Order: structure tokens, then C-alpha cells, then sequence
């Protein structure tokens, strides 16, 4: 392995004039190049070699800041918070108190609200092997109680990108942070990713109603259903579903997903501490947005594998708790390890 090179350059200004920087993490031709924006903690690009050793850009994204500012609805590459995915009715109860959120997804709250973590600028500083983003989300931001002191550290070692998210709070709150990177292992401009083979270490999933809220009941078995990825197989269909990862919440990350493109030979092993994984096949994409490789993105142009706690957890005490209290430390860790076959 070669030493990770870290550099920072201006990436432009938001409409309100806020400056945004782009951090580049580079581990050489046999490794990766990853670029991260201080805006929304966005992973703008991920480049990795194919089986012939040729570097290619894999993440769905845009070449320019203006596109991210204007089209945040896809959450391309985004650090998502304070609460990733949906809270039913844009409301929940915590310690006897009802919290009202902005209904930005029909009746529901999605991905932390209109001004969620993916649409604010983070402070950044260099650390060994990468960049650490830091921002305090004040008490009441998007309706969530408590000032949440958040640090998200992106580091690169050879072919593996590691993202560690840490937080503390000054009052009880809920927290569920993830990264919403979509990948096409054949390249973001290569067309559909539905031919990718996916294996998930998940024997159960979270069935939902038409608006993405989990129906009453324990996670359902995947056996006999279209959600069975226990053996590697083409993604093939449309998904926007949470899987209950075997083993639940873990103190150290373990491989929970393996994604593979037979054409290029690029492989991803995704490891996480999280109990859940949202698989989303980008079906909202309609060929109108031109991505970084200069090709308009159609449905399934990339796949998002978002490690997370389960949808609607603040309204579901049967799900692994997303509550954080003063004196406690929130920690989540996900590793994207690239290789070839």
C-alpha cells in the first residue's frame, strides 16, 4: 500500500455565499481516490480499479457544486441526519414529550428534514489518512431536541474507505446517521446497476406500507420472497427497503453486504456496526440529471446501501433504540472495501 495523500481546495460557494471545500483522499493507482465536500459531507466521487487495473469513477454525483445545491432530492453521496430515513407523521414521543418535525415527505419526516445534515456546511480538518467533519446541530434544529455535537471522520487505507460517525448530546434526542452514497461498480455512466450481484447477511427485512412506514410486526423472514439476498444474486428489481442484518447492533464492524459487477470485475465488501441496511435502487431517476461522467442518470443508475437503524424507530420501541442521552456516546462505523474478482 502507498501512504494516503490528503489535499483540500475550494469547490465553490452556495447561493447564500457560504464557501464549500473539496477534500481529496488518494491512495494510489492500486487504491482509491475519494473526494468529500464540506457541503452535506457529500462523497462526490469514488474511483477504484477494475480487474485490468483501470481506474473508474463509481459514485452517482455531479461535477459541480451548483448541481448538488439545486438537486439535493437524490441525496447523492450525502451525510444524512439527524435522523436517516422516515419518521411516521413527522412526529414522535421522547420522554413524555411530543416532538413536531417538518413534513417534507408527504405526511412524514425524511432524512432529517429540509435543512437536514446533507444540506448544511460542516467544519473540516485534516486527520491521519483523511478528513474529519464537525458541526453542532443546535437544540430544536428541524424540531429535534438537544444540541448534538457531531463528528464524522472519513479515512482511506489502500482500497478501503472508512467512515466513523460520533456524537454527544446535551439533552435526550434521537440520532441515526448514514451515508447515502449510490454506487455503480461498472462506472456511474455505464447504465443500469440492476445486473450487479448482491449478497446480504440478512435473514429478515422490514415490510412497509405505500409511503415507506414499516407495518406493525417484527421483521419478516426473507425466505421465499423477492427480498432473499442470502445467496449472491442479481439485484434485478426495484427496492426501497430496510434489511434486518443478522447479529443486529455490533460493537465492531463486520461484513454485511457484498456487491459485485461481473463486467468490470469490481467488488465491494461493506462492513458496519449498524443493525440495518436500506437498499435503494434509485427508481426516482428519470434521465434529466447529467452525472459526473457526463451521462444522464436513468432509473437504477446506481445502488444505495445505507447502513442505519430501522425506519420509524422513534415510533417503534421494538426496534433497536436510536435514543441518545447526555453522558452517552453515539458511534457508528461503516467501511467500504473495494477489490476485484
Amino acid at each position: 500500500a502507498m501512504r494516503t495523500q490528503v489535499s483540500r481546495e475550494p469547490f465553490g460557494t452556495l447561493d447564500d455565499g457560504t464557501r464549500v471545500d473539496r477534500w481529496t483522499l488518494e491512495s494510489g493507482p492500486a487504491g482509491l481516490r475519494v473526494r468529500v465536500l464540506t457541503y452535506g459531507g457529500i462523497v462526490q466521487t469514488v474511483e477504484a480499479p477494475d480487474r485490468d487495473g483501470m481506474r473508474g469513477q463509481l459514485a452517482l454525483g455531479f461535477a459541480d457544486l451548483a448541481s448538488y445545491a439545486a438537486h439535493g432530492g437524490s441525496y447523492f453521496g450525502a451525510l444524512v441526519g439527524r435522523y436517516a430515513n422516515r419518521i411516521a407523521g413527522a412526529s414522535f414521543v421522547l420522554d413524555g414529550r411530543t416532538d413536531a418535525l417538518t413534513p417534507n415527505n408527504g405526511r412524514h419526516s425524511l432524512h432529517g428534514g429540509p435543512g437536514g445534515f446533507s444540506r448544511v456546511v460542516w467544519d473540516a480538518r485534516e486527520v491521519d489518512g483523511g478528513v474529519q467533519l464537525h458541526r453542532v446541530s443546535p437544540d430544536g434544529e428541524e424540531g429535534f431536541p438537544g444540541a448534538l455535537d457531531v463528528r464524522v471522520t472519513y479515512t482511506l487505507s489502500a482500497g478501503a474507505l472508512r467512515i466513523v460517525s460520533c456524537a454527544t448530546t446535551d439533552a435526550p434526542t434521537v440520532v441515526n446517521l448514514t451515508n447515502h452514497t449510490y454506487l455503480n461498480l461498472g462506472g456511474d455512466g455505464s447504465g443500469s446497476a440492476a445486473g450487479h450481484e448482491l449478497r446480504l447477511a440478512a435473514s429478515r427485512y422490514t415490510p412497509v406500507d405505500g409511503t415507506g412506514i414499516p407495518v406493525p410486526g417484527a421483521p419478516a423472514e426473507v425466505t421465499g420472497t423477492r427480498f432473499d439476498f442470502r445467496a449472491a444474486r442479481a439485484v434485478a428489481g426495484a427496492y426501497d427497503h430496510n434489511f434486518a442484518l443478522d447479529g443486529g447492533v455490533r460493537e465492531a464492524p463486520r461484513t454485511v453486504a457484498e456487491l459485485y459487477d461481473p463486467r468490470s470485475g469490481r467488488a465491494l465488501a461493506l462492513a458496519t456496526t449498524e443493525p440495518g441496511l436500506q437498499l435503494y435502487t434509485a427508481d426516482h431517476l428519470d434521465g434529466t440529471l447529467t452525472g459526473t461522467s457526463g451521462v444522464p442518470y436513468g432509473p437504477a443508475a446506481g445502488l444505495a446501501l445505507e447502513t442505519q437503524h430501522f425506519p420509524d424507530s422513534p415510533n417503534r420501541p421494538d426496534f433497536p433504540s436510536t435514543v441518545l442521552r447526555p453522558g452517552e456516546s453515539y458511534r457508528s462505523e461503516t467501511v467500504y472495501a473495494f477489490s476485484v474478482r
